[PDB]
């Protein structure tokens, strides 16, 4: 969830990186 | 995850539709 | 799903809460 | 854009707040 | 800014379509 | 609109850089 909520903050999908599980 | 995104970015729990777990 | 929207949208890590997994 | 980037963290959309324009 | 959301949520730069004003 | 999402991409407001405004 927390780390989820960064991935978010970075764009989710447009961060190119795979969405975290916590 | 990518789904969720997808979900939070037309409205989430206002948006009428159930969360997606991806 | 839902609890973690309104989660994130009470700031989320700042919020002091763990993040719901619905 | 500092502003924008935090309400997207909060959820964008689902936050329940208009995007702010910085 | 909303479809912007949107936009990232698509894939952002990868996303195959140019990014929203809004 | 392209280089806020890669700024977004590497930490937004928490890579002490400004948001570009493309
Ligand atoms: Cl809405
Ligand atoms: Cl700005």
């Amino acid at each position: 969830g927390d780390a989820y909520a960064q991935w978010l903050a970075d764009g989710g999908p447009s961060s190119g990186r795979p969405p975290p599980s916590g």
